[PDB]
């Protein structure tokens, strides 16, 4: 799975995982629930 999509953190609450090559970005504020791929 891949996707021109770098999700990167935008407060101090997200967190970037990491997973099966995959990312996740994941935070308290739901405008951050992110995924890369
Ligand atoms: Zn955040």
């Amino acid at each position: 799975m891949k996707v021109r999509a770098s999700v990167k953190r935008i407060c101090d609450k997200c967190k970037v995982i990491r997973r099966h090559g995959r990312v996740y970005v994941i935070c308290e504020n739901p405008k951050h629930k992110q995924r890369q791929g």
